[PDB]
DNA sequence: GCTGATGCGTG
DNA sequence: GTCGGAC
DNA sequence: GTCCGACAACGCATCAGC
């Protein structure tokens, strides 16, 4: 019975222990009692063979129902590179509940804001939906195909199908299924558990129990003729391959089919990197200071690169003659750039048959000959035919090749992929250019260096190892660059007034989880809505800002708060605190009034990635942040005159 | 035909 | 994107 | 360091309401 199934109990038997019968269906009830005992540990081991005992049984008992559960305990709706949307956020789905329910909007609005979780509201909420007959429980299977029926709804009138098929899943829910099928569309599920805990759980349950057994199956536990560290060590490997495969092929759509008809042992065998599939990319860790880098990269070469502010752009050119473009997030860009699809000619030789490319696609004037701000990429179409109706042009600097007539890259050092990069490739000024490049190791060249590239209109610098643990496997350590950007440097900031709060949803429920912050206009003595904040301080600090800032609260704002276009906040603050803030840029807002008229007549100042510093008790808002000092912030900017 | 609200997605 | 928590 | 989920600004695209 799916009600008392309990995937973390000890000595769990994938047949016995599993609350439906082989070649059933997975009931939905199982993958929902799964989450709640995912949710309630904090150690990813425990999660991790919790969900891996779920697993054991789906490979056991309904293998078919794999794909469905993993894509619902990573809430995917399939490859990235698919590009499906669900098309709902909180504003459908609040309203499904209500309709549900019979209450007002507003009322269970209110009430999720409170909790901090949608998905508690639909399971406190009694229901107003009457059925002549009782419906058929909800299944793995079903509630992923209505969850890809509603991502499949477009057009006039599909706000009101989707809320329909949204309304059919709340009716046949169960014990905690509202809970987590409203989680799941809002999109929190709450689990402390993705897709690295996910892999690691499916490798651990194929190897457990190893997929394709006539059922009964007669290996239920691999593991109990090993000792614990042979145990642990045998686990760990299978997972690295499961991790390596997944890394160059992120797509389960081909994984577990190969998973489940030749195992894990010899998954690299089929699944292979290859252009026209995406893979996951080479990411950065912060790094507070170029001492702290020659620190972490001790007694290894490294080369220093400028990091453009962009967007990333992962050019694959098959073997044949069609490109592809990948978004970091492996979402398919083809369509978007029909200027750098006519560029592939231009940058290659006669003897690059395929590659991958892996560069920063910067919007360039071409009249000025400079890179313009990350604003204007932001302003192309997600759908260009015709490269002559392009208005904003883009520069692509390479920095990275994976990928080369044939043959995978991912094990070779750097200084080798970066040595293929600039032998098999060509540079057009303004069209596609080598990244900025520094080898050294003396702290005064890197910090002129990073200094030249802030004035050539760039976030910072990219450092990356050479030689020594320099390649791209994702798998062995997805964050192997050092990004290190200016505000990253102690003292290298602005005091703003807490004028609102805004309540905190799953790990800040109950507290608050933003705050609203203002500068001071001295010319109009009014205090003008500049940014929200919503990181920076600790646990601890934050408890201890909601208990102050609770005295502060105000049933009507005060005259002299402008905030124009912000969200206005759950609770209004009286003007008292002021809080230390630092970012990394200053942009020109479409909504915040912060120095509005000062630069831009329409226009006021926003903050590019806020962070709370400290809490500023000598000042009081009279002292705060000046507009006119945020003004002089902004057009103190490279790309900002 | 226009527009604000909502959703998606990039940093 | 930044950040801190739990491990 | 890793993995995770809190939270930020701001752009295009879609759709309902007007």
């Amino acid at each position: 019975d799916p009600s008392g199934y309990n995937p973390a109990k000890n000595n769990y038997h994938p047949v016995e222990d599993a609350c439906w019968k082989p070649g059933q269906k997975v009931p939905y009830l199982a993958v929902a009692r799964t989450f709640e005992k995912i949710e309630e540990v904090s150690a990813r081991l425990r999660m991790v063979e919790t969900l891996s005992n779920l697993l054991r049984s789906v490979v056991a008992l309904s293998p078919p129902d794999l794909l469905p559960v993993l894509y619902l305990s990573l809430n995917h709706l399939g490859p990235p590179q698919q590009g499906l949307a669900l098309g709902v956020g909180d504003g459908v789905l609040l309203k499904a509940v209500a309709q549900a329910t019979g209450r007002q909007l507003e009322s269970v609005r209110a009430e999720a804001a409170e909790k901090g979780d949608v998905g508690l509201v639909a399971e406190n909420s009694r229901s107003t939906q009457r059925l002549m007959l009782p419906p058929p429980p909800l299944t793995a299977s079903g509630v992923f195909s209505k969850f890809r029926d509603i991502a499949r709804l477009t057009g006039s009138a599909s706000t009101a199908k989707k809320i329909d098929i949204i309304k059919g899943l709340f009716v046949a829910c169960r014990h905690s299924e509202a809970r987590f099928i409203a989680r799941s569309l809002s999109g929190r599920l709450r689990l402390g558990l993705a897709e690295q805990s996910v892999l690691a759980a499916l490798s651990q349950a194929v190897s457990l129990t190893p997929p394709g057994q006539e059922f009964p199956p007669a290996m239920v536990d691999a593991g109990k003729g090993k000792t614990a560290e042979a145990r642990k060590t045998w686990l760990e490997e299978q997972g690295m391959i499961l991790k390596q495969t997944f890394c160059e092929v992120p797509d389960l759509d081909r994984i577990i089919p190969v998973l489940l008809e030749h195992g894990l042992e010899r998954l690299p065998e089929h699944c292979k990197l290859s252009p026209g599939i995406p893979l996951k990319p080479m990411l950065a860790h912060p790094t507070r200071g170029i001492s702290e880098v020659l620190k972490r990269f001790e007694e290894a070469a490294f080369t220093c690169e400028y990091k453009y502010d962009g967007q990333r752009a992962q050019i694959h050119a098959l073997e044949g003659g069609e490109v592809k473009i990948f978004s970091r997030n492996q979402a398919d860009n083809t369509g978007k750039y029909p200027d750098i699809i006519s560029r592939i000619p231009k940058i290659k030789l006669p003897s690059v048959t395929s590659f991958i490319l892996d560069t920063e696609a910067v919007a360039w004037d071409r009249e000025k000959k400079q890179i313009q701000p990350f604003q204007v990429l932001t302003t192309r179409k997600r759908k260009e035919v015709d490269a002559s109706e392009i208005q904003v042009q883009v520069c692509l600097y390479a920095f990275d090749l994976i990928y080369l007539n044939g043959e995978s890259l991912v094990r070779e050092p750097l200084s080798r992929r970066r040595q293929l990069l600039r032998e098999n490739f060509v540079e057009t000024e303004g069209e596609f250019v080598f990244a900025t490049s520094l080898d050294t190791k003396d702290i005064e060249q890197i910090a002129e260096f990073l200094e030249q590239s802030v004035k050539d209109s760039c976030e910072g610098l990219m450092v990356k190892t050479l030689d020594v643990d320099a390649t791209y496997e994702i798998a062995k350590r997805s964050h192997n660059w050092l990004k290190l950007k200016k505000d990253y440097l102690d003292g290298v900031t602005l005091d703003l007034v807490v004028i609102g709060a805004y309540l905190g949803r799953g790990k800040r429920a109950g507290r608050y989880g933003g705050f609203l912050l203002a500068s001071y206009d001295e010319d109009s003595e009014e205090l003008q809505a500049i940014c929200k904040l919503g990181t920076g301080f600790s646990d601890e600090e934050l408890e201890e800002h909601h208990q102050s800032l609770k005295a502060l609260v105000l049933p009507s704002p005060r005259p002299y708060v402008r905030i124009d276009g912000a969200v206005i906040p759950d609770h209004w603050l009286d003007p008292s605190a002021v809080w230390e803030v630092k970012c990394a840029d200053l942009s020109l807002s479409p909504i915040y009034p912060a120095a509005r008229g000062l630069v831009d007549s329409d226009k006021g100042i926003s903050l590019r990635f806020p962070r709370f510093i400290r809490v500023r008790e000598d000042k009081q808002p009279e002292q705060a942040t000046t507009s006119a000092q945020v003004a002089c912030l902004y057009r103190k900017q490279s790309q900002i005159q």
